Formats: structure tokens, C-alpha cells, sequence
């Protein structure tokens, strides 16, 4: 079996290999890249995104979020605190002011030991989820948002026509913004590409070992655990890397950097921070390997989980039986 040990591989195509999407994601699986539960691409040189990033500080951020911690600097919750619009250009002003800048620091590790010890102490703001796209349309590999629709991936792959759409999303974030433990929606792969700014450094836990991160989930957010089935679908859960060493839990990281594509694969539980003013564009997708991880997906149904429209009809084709159940939560 390849890459036994799950460890994060990184890929060089080259422009040749850049052209058929598809094609490439099987190729990095039949390597083993899916056994880490992310993989690294380093776009060919010759390709780029857009032109430039020079007129983007008119985007909006409707809804920017600060995030509140509670518990322990290596146990944390977040919630997400809704603040006044601000334009991308205010949100960069904002992130490189005093109170939220980058600190000091000599290296990524230092920067990693200083997020984990302060983390908890301050309240970055984030703007996630926003809806659009950077990709300039006359490029045409790997636009995030010309990929093929996981609607009719299943309906390529089980003969049944579903409403729904999916579209790709914009995150604008500062020094501390976090993404708390999980995996996608329906367990679907995630691509997510760092158009500009500071980098990202994700945490891993290999798709096999999943159960491992989720018992011991269980163990240190009790009271989470007990109001919901699968209350990692809520994203608010931190686990730092000392406290997984501790655990026994397999994990790798990995940082990413500007002008790289990640790749998440099916039911590979993730969580990061970013290192200063980025913007990241992301989208689900999947493939004939996805339809046997959304059959099997835990959903969450204590009503706390955010579903997009298109959900229900994952849930009704692939999961009928827990469709009523999952159904009354959303509603
Ligand atoms: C950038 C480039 C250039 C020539 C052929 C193909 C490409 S690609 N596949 O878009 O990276
Ligand atoms: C609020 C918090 C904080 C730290 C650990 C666990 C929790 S929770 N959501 O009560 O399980
Ligand atoms: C538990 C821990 C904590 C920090 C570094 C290394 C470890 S260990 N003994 O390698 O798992
Ligand atoms: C023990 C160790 C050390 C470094 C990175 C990851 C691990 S773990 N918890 O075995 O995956
Ligand atoms: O970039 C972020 O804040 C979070 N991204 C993801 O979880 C992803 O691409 O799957
Ligand atoms: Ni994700
Ligand atoms: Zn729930």
C-alpha cells in the first residue's frame, strides 16, 4: 500500500498535467496522498490565477466574525461574534493595526508556539464564507469555480438528478483567525487555493484514524458531546498539537503559502490558523470515491450545524433513512 505512514505529500505538475482536473486528483490517490487526509499542489509556473490582486479592496465583508475563546490555551472553544460590514480594504487597515498585527517572531515554529500559547487571549476578527470567486475567468485550469458540480458527479456516478448548486467561497483573515476541527459537509473533499497574503498552517488527522480524534473529542468537550451525535459539525472545537501528542492521536502539519492549492480528502479532519492579512478561495467537490464516504457521514441533527440547501438532497439520496431525523434539525 502507498504512504503507509499517511504522511502530507506535495505535487509539482507540471502544465501538461495541470490540464485535466480529474485525472490529476486520481493520479496524487493512486500515490497514497489521500491516506494523510490533505495533500499539497504547487501550481506549474507557467500558470497563474489572475493578473494581479491590485483592485480587490472594494469586496465587502457583510458580516465579519470575531472569535471568542473559552477553555484552555491547548482546549478551546470559539463562538463567532457578528460585527459591522467592513470592505476588504478597512478589514487589511484593521488587520495590520497594532492590536491585531503579527508579532515578532523568527520562524514558522516560533510563530506556531506563540499561537498556541496566546491564541485564547485574543479575538482576531475573521471574514468567512463569503460567497465568490477570484479567478480571473479567461483562466482555465483549476478555477475553483469551473470545477464540475458534486450534483452532477452523483448524478454520473448513481443515474439520479438532483437540484442544487455549489459555488466557491472567499475567506479574508488576520494573525490568530482559526478554523476549528472538522471535516466537510457529507465528508466531501475540499480544494482551497491562498490567493494573497500571509500563509496558513493546517493540522491533520488521517481519514483512518478519525474515530480516534472524535473519541477523544468526546472526552474533552463533555458537555458538547452530550447535546449532539456529531458536534464537531458545529466547528468550534480547538485541539492543539501537544495536547493530540499527548493522546496518542496520529496528525500531521503542514503550512501553506501563497500561490498553493490544498487539497482535503473525504473524512480527513483538519483545523489551522492563519499567520496575518490572507485571502483563501475554497470549494467541495468530489469524486467516484467520495459516494462511499456521504453514504456513511454523520450528520449532525441537534440543529446547531449550518446546511446549505444543497445538502438535503446528499442527505435524501445517499442517507434516506436518517433524511427525517436530519430534516426536523434544519428546520
Ligand atoms: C499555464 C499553462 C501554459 C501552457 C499550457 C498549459 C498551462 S496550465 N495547464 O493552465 O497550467
Ligand atoms: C465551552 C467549553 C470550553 C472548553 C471545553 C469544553 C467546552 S464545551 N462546549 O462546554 O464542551
Ligand atoms: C506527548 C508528547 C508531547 C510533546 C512532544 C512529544 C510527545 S510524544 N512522547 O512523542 O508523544
Ligand atoms: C508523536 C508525534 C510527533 C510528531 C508529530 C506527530 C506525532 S503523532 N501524535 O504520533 O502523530
Ligand atoms: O481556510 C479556512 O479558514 C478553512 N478552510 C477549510 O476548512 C477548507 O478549505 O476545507
Ligand atoms: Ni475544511
Ligand atoms: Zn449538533
Amino acid at each position: 500500500a502507498q504512504n503507509p505512514n499517511c504522511n502530507i505529500m506535495i505535487f509539482h505538475p507540471t502544465k501538461e498535467e495541470f490540464n485535466d482536473f480529474d485525472k490529476y486528483i486520481a493520479y496524487m490517490e493512486s500515490q497514497g496522498a489521500h491516506r494523510a487526509g490533505l495533500a499539497k499542489i504547487i501550481p506549474p509556473k507557467e500558470w497563474k490565477a489572475r493578473e494581479t490582486y491590485d483592485n480587490i479592496s472594494e469586496i465587502l465583508i457583510a458580516t465579519p466574525l470575531q472569535q471568542v475563546a473559552s477553555g484552555r490555551a491547548g482546549v478551546f472553544t470559539q463562538y463567532h461574534k457578528k460585527k459591522k460590514a467592513m470592505t476588504v480594504g478597512e478589514y487589511r487597515h484593521l488587520a495590520n493595526s497594532k492590536k491585531y498585527q503579527t508579532p515578532p517572531h523568527q520562524n514558522f515554529e516560533d510563530l506556531e508556539r506563540k499561537y498556541w500559547k496566546n491564541r485564547i487571549y485574543n479575538s482576531p476578527i475573521y471574514g468567512a464564507d463569503i460567497s465568490g470567486s477570484l479567478f480571473d475567468e479567461n483562466t482555465k485550469q483549476w478555477n475553483l469555480g469551473h470545477l464540475g458540480t458534486i450534483q452532477d458527479l452523483l448524478e454520473k456516478e448513481c443515474g439520479v438528478v438532483i437540484e442544487g448548486v455549489n459555488t466557491p467561497y472567499l475567506y479574508f483573515g488576520m494573525w490568530k483567525t482559526t478554523f476549528a476541527w472538522h471535516t466537510e459537509d457529507m465528508d466531501l473533499y475540499s480544494i482551497n487555493y491562498l490567493h494573497l497574503g500571509e500563509p496558513k498552517t493546517w493540522y491533520v488527522v488521517p481519514p483512518e484514524h478519525g474515530q480516534r480524534l472524535e473519541r477523544l473529542a468526546r472526552e474533552l468537550f463533555p458537555g458538547s458531546s452530550r447535546g449532539c451525535g456529531a458536534f464537531l459539525r458545529h466547528k468550534v472545537a480547538l485541539i492543539s498539537p501537544t495536547v493530540l501528542k499527548e493522546n496518542g492521536i496520529p496528525f500531521n502539519r503542514i503550512t501553506q503559502e501563497a500561490g498553493e492549492f490544498m487539497v482535503t480528502f473525504p473524512y480527513g479532519y483538519h483545523a489551522g490558523f492563519n499567520h496575518g492579512f490572507n485571502c483563501a478561495e475554497a470549494i467541495n467537490f468530489a469524486t467516484p470515491r467520495w459516494i462511499d464516504y456521504g453514504k456513511m457521514a454523520s450528520q449532525c441533527s441537534c440543529g446547531e450545524a449550518r446546511v446549505t440547501f444543497s445538502m438535503d438532497a446528499f442527505v435524501r439520496i445517499l442517507q434516506p433513512e436518517r433524511y427525517d431525523l436530519w430534516k426536523r434539525g434544519q428546520d
